[PDB]
């Protein structure tokens, strides 16, 4: 038995479902979901290369603490990765998610002021970017174009060889805080891998199932949709579910499922462990935080955790219905009714509704702006819950992406009415301001920059009073301790489907007629 209950069915696919699991790869390839092998190569030379830098790395620490050379060519250090490319289940293009590990000796000092500075003499490092304030720290960059986010973990070890693995609970001993929440994200996908029945079945069904989501636009952890490891866990629990299935099966038996699913009851992919730490667990019995979880998706790794904190009542509702829509055409496609794209349709989001709310975070430095509108962004699901209990509205449906625009006005006045939300008729460029800091960095107008997110609202069955969750909202965010009043505003307005700006339609999409 794999899993916690006993399988649905054992039985070895027929041979339509072999068919039909042959047309499922088939319109994946015809989605272009799978990089060129000669990208593929690139990768796996590109961790090579950081591999090589890790040992220099540690070896040159050691040697700078006085270490005689053949200690520090045995202090090792090693790099792991995680997330969907550990997975197998990562598009062309994507980031590679990248740990590296040492010993006792390196710190995590070492690794902002020692290996930085050997990335950048790199030739083959570009945009490169240390962030040590993040909830996890991190150095962002591309080698050779591939993006690697590199975090870091030091064990309480004084050797790295180059075979350690991570499982092993008593590695988090002695490791310092946030060590151990970086070594978290390797161990959770080691270990989803090791509970699957077939791992080739669970990385095509997870490509549909990850596609359709990001189809649907229900793959954003932080606005309440699950995210990458969410997606991961809820796939590896169906194929515990049918062990000798092929990925077509998976993926047409997943919806129903999971959408009748006796929530909140959690998807474990293995009973909850205790380790040797002095930390909290997942146990709705003990913490009320953890009663509240909506659809809770537990990490298999000590200390298990729930990865989708964040579900609200509404993005909830959401998923389900998403849910129960998909297994609909799942049913369709597997009698042969319906072709596998059917299942990969995108989202209607900006024609279903007939009141939106515009939540625009602005600033005038595009510098300002990125971590402004993160900030904002991640107080979304504050709003849709205040919303939520606004008598007029049954739910409050965030769409999981900002939309950048730039203002040039023409007088600091008008720039100060444009950010505060007196934007009138004011012209506006649709940007990207992400690539506009960074192409700063490689290298009378009043520049405002603002990043704009959507709120559906579906009102109850029989104008809206908002004042108090906008109030609330604005509140929240100016608490931020980088909230800086000369610099960020924020604003939230009604929108009506016909108000909507043509940003929200993609090139050559037609607006509702």
């Amino acid at each position: 038995q794999w899993g916690i209950t006993p399988p649905i069915s054992t039985a070895p696919a027929t041979e339509q479902e072999n068919a039909l699991n042959t047309a499922l790869i088939n319109e994946l390839k015809n989605q272009n979901l799978f990089e060129s092998p000669a990208e593929s190569e690139k990768r796996v030379k590109v961790l090579d290369e950081l591999q090589q830098i890790t040992t220099e790395f540690v070896k040159k620490v050691s040697l700078a603490k006085h270490m005689n050379e053949k200690m520090a060519n045995e202090a090792g250090g090693k790099i792991f990765t995680y997330g969907s490319y550990r997975l197998g289940v990562y598009g062309p293009g994507s980031d590679i998610d990248t740990l590296v590990v040492v010993p006792k000796h390196v710190s995590r000092d070492n690794f902002f002021q020692d290996l930085e500075p050997m990335l950048r003499e790199r030739e083959e490092v570009t945009d490169l970017a240390a962030v040590p304030d993040a909830y996890v720290p991190i150095i962002k960059f591309k080698f050779l174009g591939i993006s690697i986010d590199l975090i870091f973990a030091r064990l309480s070890v004084p050797r790295v060889p180059r075979d350690l693995e991570l499982s092993d609970n008593n590695l988090l001993k002695g490791v310092e805080e946030r060590c151990v929440l970086s070594l978290n994200g390797t161990r959770v996908t080691d270990q989803i891998l090791q509970l699957v029945p077939n791992r080739a079945v669970f990385k095509h069904a997870l490509r549909a199932i990850k596609f359709w989501a990001q189809r649907r636009a229900i793959y954003a952890n932080v606005v309440g949709f699950p995210g990458g490891v969410a997606w991961a866990m809820m796939v590896a629990r169906i194929c515990q579910l049918y062990p000798n299935a092929v990925s077509s099966v998976i993926v047409a038996k997943f919806f129903r499922i999971l959408h009748q699913w006796n929530w909140p009851q959690p998807i474990l992919l293995k009973p909850i462990e205790d380790g040797p730490l002095q930390v909290r667990i997942w146990n709705p019995k003990l913490y009320p935080s953890d009663k509240a979880h909506r659809m809770p998706i537990i990490t298999p790794a000590y200390p298990s955790m729930c990865a989708t904190h964040n579900i609200t009542l509404s993005t909830q509702t959401i998923i389900l219905r998403e849910m129960v829509r998909a297994g609909e055409i799942a049913d369709q496609i597997m009698v042969k009714a319906l072709p596998w794209s059917a299942l990969f349709q995108k989202h209607d989001f900006f024609h279903r509704y007939k009141h939106y709310l515009t939540i625009t975070a602005a600033a005038k430095t595009a510098e300002a702006q990125l971590k402004w509108a993160g900030l904002v962004e991640s107080k979304l699901r504050h709003l849709v819950t205040r919303l939520e209990l606004v008598d007029a509205i049954a739910l409050a449906h965030p769409f999981n992406k900002g939309f950048d625009k730039v203002y040039n006005c023409s007088s600091e006045e008008e720039a100060q009415q444009v950010a505060s939300g007196v934007t009138l008729e004011v012209a506006y460029e649709s940007t990207d301001h992400e690539k506009l800091a960074n192409d700063t960095v490689n290298e009378q107008i009043f520049p405002v920059y603002t990043t704009t997110c959507y709120i559906g609202l579906e009102l109850e069955k029989k104008r809206l009073d908002i004042s108090w969750p906008t109030q609330e909202f604005y509140e929240l965010c100016k608490k931020w301790d980088k909230y800086d009043d000369t610099l960020m505003n924020v604003f939230i307005k009604n929108t009506k489907n016909t108000a909507l700006p043509d940003e929200v339609f993609e090139p050559g999409e037609e607006r509702p007629k």
